[PDB]
């Protein structure tokens, strides 16, 4: 039994197995290995319905929901090829004022987060990254770090 979230699939391209998770939008080849608190970093890419569209990098965020989820999914790229660390790109590229802590939002319980964020943070293990995330703040990759 897979835990929580888990799916198998059927990759379209190569017919092998993978496993996606619906919570989190995690997916990989691998088959997949609750707390009151959990600590995660994210990246955060905003968009123009982002229920603010504004942060530190941008006054004014014209991006659509569309280029935003491109964006996310290059950097996602990125950090699974290992050409750049979750930290990296958070600080640079992250909509969110913890870019200036490499994407850390220290540890919180559930009750705290936008609701599709704190359901992928509890559903990670320690050491996983969800897939992109969507709130009403935008686009969301997640790490779990605690
Ligand atoms: O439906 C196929 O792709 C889906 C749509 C799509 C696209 O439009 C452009 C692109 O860059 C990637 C892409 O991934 C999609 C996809 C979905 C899956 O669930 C999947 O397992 C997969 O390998 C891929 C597909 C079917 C095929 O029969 C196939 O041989 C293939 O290589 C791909
Ligand atoms: O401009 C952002 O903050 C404002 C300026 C600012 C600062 O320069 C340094 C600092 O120590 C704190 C600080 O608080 C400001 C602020 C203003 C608000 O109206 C607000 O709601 C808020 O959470 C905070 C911002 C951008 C962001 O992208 C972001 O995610 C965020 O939480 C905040």
């Amino acid at each position: 039994k897979l835990p929580p979230g888990w799916e198998k699939a059927m990759s379209r391209s190569s017919g092998r197995v993978y496993y996606f998770n619906h919570i989190t939008n995690a997916s990989q080849w691998e088959r997949p290995s609750e707390p009151a608190r959990v600590r995660c970093s994210h990246l955060l890419v905003k968009h123009s319905q982002s229920r603010r569209p504004s942060s530190w990098r941008q006054e004014k965020i014209t991006r659509t929901k569309e280029e935003a989820l491109e964006l996310i999914n290059g950097y996602i790229q990125k950090i699974k090829s290992g050409e750049e660390d979750f930290e990296s790109l958070a600080s640079q590229f992250s909509d969110c004022s913890s870019a200036k802590a490499r994407g850390d939002l220290g540890a919180f319980s559930r009750g705290q987060m936008q609701k599709p964020f704190e359901d992928a943070s509890f559903a990670l293990r320690t050491g996983e990254m969800s897939g992109p995330v969507f709130t009403d703040s935008g686009i969301h990759i997640i790490l779990r770090t605690e």
